[PDB]
């Protein structure tokens, strides 16, 4: 399925020097996330720091939610990924998104302004209600 | 979509001093895990603990799965994710609900017995079939 | 829902010295991927490598993704997992899939030919086009 999702930008240069997230190919799973950032950030190994992205999103249905995953190419030849592994976003969050920056292997990282630091996926979720039993089937 | 789910509560405390888990808002994605814990447990920098729930799910339709994930908090700040990375949980699983804690960073920690340590989502999947080919389209 | 994926077998030995992944059990959310290795590759604490597979799919419907994840057991007693942490493969990939392994503990890791390393699971994506907008509801 497509579906169409409010966006707001909350930085002016986000769609103008700090291009708008896009799917690469038709056959794309995900969209790549941009360092909304003045300066350059060098992040040492074992350190983490919090990068804003400049936009928010409300995706509004609560059938549907996002996950903020690292990139294979920086993941596995950097070690540059996310300080909380993967990134959750609820269908009623209304806030700035923001990557948690991780370094988990040993040299240390510039992080540039523009760059392609993150991938996001917007995946079906289904909300469970729990019935209480004394035993399974 | 929602769902009920069969749950078994295995120690007394569940849904007592220690909450079950629920959804915070209409819109959450995912709801969040407690430890079930005796005393608290000093997780060293670089060490794992294996911390039960104290209770069991029979999720049963195989067109369902669920995931374990860190909280965003937890894992940005104070560097307490999970062993495994991301947790699958499978529907025809009925054992108890167990968790992997790994502190990544450089500070100790003391998880306390019902804080909220993981959270986890119900998503749709999909068994693949393969069908041996000389070349793709 | 199940799905037929056309998979190409690119190493002679995958399907016989090394078997192709499949479900345990009916219930199962997830197949088991194995390294396609020549001989044992020895991981020290802190490293990451590169392991092939010995096979390509193609997932071809741009609503279906698939999602590389560590194996329980590993990640947890043996803090063997993934350098990118959740390996993403899109719909319209035809490549050899690659795992990505990295020893996050303290205990070197002898990763030997044919071990279940990492498993994959099928889950559906939507594609989103963003809406641009002054304000949400
Ligand atoms: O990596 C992330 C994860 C979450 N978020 C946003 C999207 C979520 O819906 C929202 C969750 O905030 P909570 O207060 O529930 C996180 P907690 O402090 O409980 O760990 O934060 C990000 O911007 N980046
Ligand atoms: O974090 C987890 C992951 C799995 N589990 C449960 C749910 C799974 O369906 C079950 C998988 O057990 P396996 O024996 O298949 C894991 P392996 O030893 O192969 O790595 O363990 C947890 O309780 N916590
Ligand atoms: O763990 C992985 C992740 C991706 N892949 C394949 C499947 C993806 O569709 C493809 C993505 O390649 P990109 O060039 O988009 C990764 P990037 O260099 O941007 O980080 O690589 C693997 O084989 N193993």
């Amino acid at each position: 399925m497509m579906k169409k999702i409010d966006v707001k930008i909350l930085d002016p240069r986000v769609g103008k020097e700090f291009p708008l997230p896009t799917y690469a190919t038709s056959g794309s799973a995900g969209l790549d996330l941009r360092a909304c950032l003045n300066d350059a950030v060098e992040l040492a190994p074992g350190d983490t720091t919090l990068v804003p992205t400049g936009l928010a999103i409300h995706i509004a249905d609560p059938s549907l939610a996002a996950m903020m995953l690292p990139r294979s190419g920086l993941g596995h030849k950097h070690g540059i990924v996310l300080g909380n592994l993967v990134g959750l976003i609820d269908s009623d969050y209304q806030g700035q998104l923001m990557i948690s920056v991780w370094n988990r292997g040993q040299d240390s990282f510039t992080i540039q302004p523009g760059e392609r630091i993150a991938q996001m996926i917007f995946v079906p979720v289904v909300q469970a209600e729990f019935n209480l039993v004394e035993d399974f089937d």
